[PDB]
């Protein structure tokens, strides 16, 4: 019913329609600050891209019905700082959310978990067409990674969810939760900032390896 395909770089405005489509209204952060379409949080969505390790799930006419964006994790260097993706951006809402991803990245770091890793995949955004879903795709999708990281020496699979409906498709994939951060305890100016919908109480940082 479907195929599963490399994403090319002729293939953002698909994807970003697809992801306009499925995706963004109904991410849970999203959904809790109103945030509505977003120029930001689109090119913030393809920055991985480049990376050749995104992966797609087309139709019989060559529609995108599913994709699992990954961007890959370099091992710092001791020279190199981290960067705040939360400065340098400017819409209102969206700072908030890449001020949360700033706070997980520096309460949890992966590569202190896996010390003999140099290289990790990371799951960024994974949206399936809901007249697709439930035949297997987000499977297939992973697997389709499992043959990336094979060929090119990776064995950590690295999934921050900010939704719990993600972290639940992960974890029936034999990943299992490194990192919990509850958006109750979420308060870096001293108020909460995220109080969503539940069952979304919290960011789950799920990890594989294989």
């Amino acid at each position: 019913p479907y195929t599963i395909e490399l994403i090319q770089p002729e293939d953002g405005e698909a994807v970003i329609a697809m992801l306009k489509t499925f995706f963004f209204k109904a991410e849970p952060l999203n959904t809790f600050l109103d945030l509505g379409e977003c120029k930001e949080l689109e090119k913030y969505s393809l920055k991985p891209l480049p990376d050749n390790c995104s992966y797609k799930a087309v139709n019989k006419k060559g529609e995108i019905i599913g994709v699992f964006l990954n961007g890959l994790m370099r091992r710092p260097s001791p020279d190199d700082v981290p960067e705040k993706a939360a400065d340098s951006c400017e819409h209102p809402k969206f700072k908030k959310i890449l001020s949360l991803m700033d706070h997980v990245e520096e309460q949890f770091n992966i590569f202190d978990v896996y010390p003999d890793e140099e290289l990790i995949l990371d799951g960024k955004i994974l949206s399936v067409d809901t007249n697709y879903r439930g035949l297997g795709i987000a499977g297939r999708l992973t697997e389709r990674a499992y043959e990336y990281m094979r060929e090119n020496g990776i064995n950590v699979y690295h999934v921050l969810c900010s939704s719990h409906y993600s972290a639940r498709v992960m974890e029936k994939l034999g990943f299992h939760e490194v990192f919990r951060m509850q958006f109750a305890d979420y308060k870096p100016q001293g108020e909460v900032v995220f109080k969503p919908a539940a069952p979304h109480v919290g960011i789950q940082v799920m990890a594989k390896e294989v």
